[PDB]
């Protein structure tokens, strides 16, 4: 993901594809004024065009182009394929990166001591970080922990030079980049003069708090780190292109709200017992979403033509607990079709028959209560929470009524005996959808353990993203997790 370029203006991108570039050369970059706006910029006939990419909270939404779950994507796609102005863009030439700030393993600011405390006290063997050199001004320092799992153990220090922007670690090959120098030690370690082999296996983990200490994270991260943080985790987001056949299949084509935005093979709710008379009825843009006790299917809101898909889906995976993210329509657009009955009625969704029994007013959601059958046959309530304030655009400006919602859906949950997974919806499925998971997921573990246990917010939100394109669509999004945890963590407290 070199193509990425976090802290570069627009002058300095067309400066670098035209001086360092060629016809088809590209990058991404963000917006400093504009907190979810990037720029696609390419070179086409030996001039510049900048592409707009906006994202709200549900997407990326390529102007010219089409809607993405994530910017890996959006290259891919246009790489293997269809971008044009009305001319055609052609994306050939990724243009690299050098800049190490969003690599994990990056801690420009670390003293020498501060980095051993550090590896001593979280580290284990492999563990490494790259920091700035004090001593000599410009280059830099490895520093790298090995032993058993005493004295067994220890960190060394390798000096990384910095000569003409090109780094070395004393002799040898010179790289363009300290990224490029770690990727080729990574592959092969350096061997000290009496064997110790330098591995680097994982880089330090800064990321995992005590929930305890959350207050003292968000205010750190509020001076921000919060940008620093969320875009080290997008530039993983590279690790995460697995394969989505299933939902590319032209019989499944307009079973997508978006063509591009779709279910990891490997995760996908695969329904079963179909109409046997049509080709493929096995498939609904959806996953399982599985912590690593409850589980989650993430998904998006129905089409017309995906409601009966929707019930079979609820139905077969036992779920007693939908979640919607979203009202029927948000800026006079449609976001989450209307798939359950009136109040009081009964309607039939194919071979699925739902009653609506009763709805409740709270002030930021509605409950319905549903039960669910199938025809001639098998009941069992559905109990459907429908959040309505979350905001057209950005995220709650408090996390008090996610917070209440969650708890709620949570002990709905726990009331029913071998309840299914947690049906999380609307929109595309991803934003919003992976926010309310995420959260859960967290407020979970503290709910069982206190607020003495650890939580890692990245960490988790990439198992996530393992599971489904995207999830968690924004730094405002990442930025609400935080403030609901930490807030979940103070009416907790006492
Ligand atoms: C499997 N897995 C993926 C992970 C990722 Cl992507 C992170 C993660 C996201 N953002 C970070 N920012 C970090 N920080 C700031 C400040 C210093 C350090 C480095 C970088 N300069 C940004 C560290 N880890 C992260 C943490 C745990 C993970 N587990």
């Amino acid at each position: 993901r070199r193509w990425f370029h976090p802290n570069i203006t627009g002058v300095e991108a067309e400066n670098l594809l035209l001086t360092r570039g060629v016809d088809g050369s590209f990058l991404a970059r963000p917006s400093k004024s504009n907190p979810g706006d990037f720029t696609l910029s390419v070179r086409r006939n030996g001039a510049v065009t900048h592409i707009k990419i906006q994202n709200t909270g549900d997407y990326y939404d390529l102007y010219g182009g089409e809607k993405f779950a994530t910017l890996a994507e959006l290259v891919q796609y246009y790489m293997e394929h269809q971008l044009k102005e009305g001319d055609v863009i052609e994306l050939k030439y990724p243009l690299n990166c050098a800049d190490p700030t969003s690599e994990r393993w990056f801690h420009g600011h670390l003293s020498g001591k501060e980095a051993e405390k550090l590896l001593t006290e979280k580290g284990k063997h492999g563990s490494f970080l790259v920091r700035e050199s004090q001593s000599h001004p410009g280059d830099f320092v490895l520093s790298v922990r090995t032993g058993d799992d005493d004295g067994k153990s220890k960190v060394t220090h390798v000096m990384i030079r910095c000569q003409e922007l090109k780094y070395d670690v004393g002799g040898g090959e010179r790289f363009d980049s300290l990224t490029d120098l770690v990727e080729h030690y990574k592959k092969n370690p350096m061997v000290e003069t009496l064997g110790t082999v330098l591995q680097l296996k994982q880089p330090l983990n800064t990321t995992r708090i005590n929930a305890a200490e959350i207050e003292s994270r968000v205010r750190e991260l509020s001076k921000q780190g919060f940008w620093e943080e969320f875009e080290t985790l997008q530039q993983q987001e590279c690790k995460l292109l697995y394969s989505r056949k299933e939902g590319q299949r032209q019989e499944n084509k307009n079973k997508n709200r978006y063509k591009n935005i779709l279910p990891f093979d490997h995760t996908r709710v695969v329904l079963h017992d179909g109409d046997p008379n049509e080709p493929v009825s096995d498939y609904i843009n959806a996953n399982i979403i599985m912590p690593e006790k409850k589980s989650y299917i993430a998904t998006q809101g129905c089409l017309q033509n995906t409601v009966n898909d929707f019930w079979r889906m609820v139905f077969q995976e036992n779920s007693r607990v939908i979640v919607m993210t979203t009202k029927e329509v948000e800026r006079g657009k449609s976001k989450c079709v209307k798939y359950w009955p009136d109040e009081y009625a009964l309607k039939e969704y194919g071979v699925m028959r739902v009653r609506n029994v009763k709805e409740s007013a709270a002030h930021d959601y509605t409950l319905r209560e549903l039960k669910l059958s199938k025809v001639g046959q098998t009941e069992r309530t559905v109990w459907q929470y429908h959040f309505r304030t979350w905001p057209d655009h950005g995220v709650p400006s408090d996390p008090g009524g996610v917070l209440d919602f969650l708890e709620e859906v949570h002990h709905k949950q726990e009331s029913i005996m071998d309840a299914g997974p947690v049906v999380v919806h609307c929109s595309a499925g991803i934003g919003r959808t992976g926010t309310f998971i995420v959260i859960d997921i967290l407020i979970d573990i503290i709910r069982e353990k206190g607020v003495d246990c650890d939580i890692d917010v990245p960490k988790t939100i990439q198992m996530v993203r393992s599971q489904r394109s995207g999830m968690v669509q924004t730094e405002a999004q990442y930025r609400f997790i935080y403030m609901a945890v930490q807030h979940y963590i103070e009416t907790l407290q006492r």
